[PDB]
């Protein structure tokens, strides 16, 4: 669930935006993925810099 999945976070962050309700909006997957992916791996030295 941190880095394995960090694909996975993505790729079913693509596959709720490939339902186009509210498009603005639909990045609220986008700020998910974007909280947890920078979120979980926050203790590091250089593998948060990508």
């Amino acid at each position: 669930p941190f880095e394995s999945s960090s694909k996975s976070d993505e790729s079913l962050g693509s596959i709720i935006i490939e339902g186009t309700l509210d498009k603005f909006q639909l990045h609220k997957y986008f700020f998910i993925r974007r909280l947890r992916l920078l979120k979980l791996e926050d203790q590091t030295l250089t593998a948060f810099v990508g």
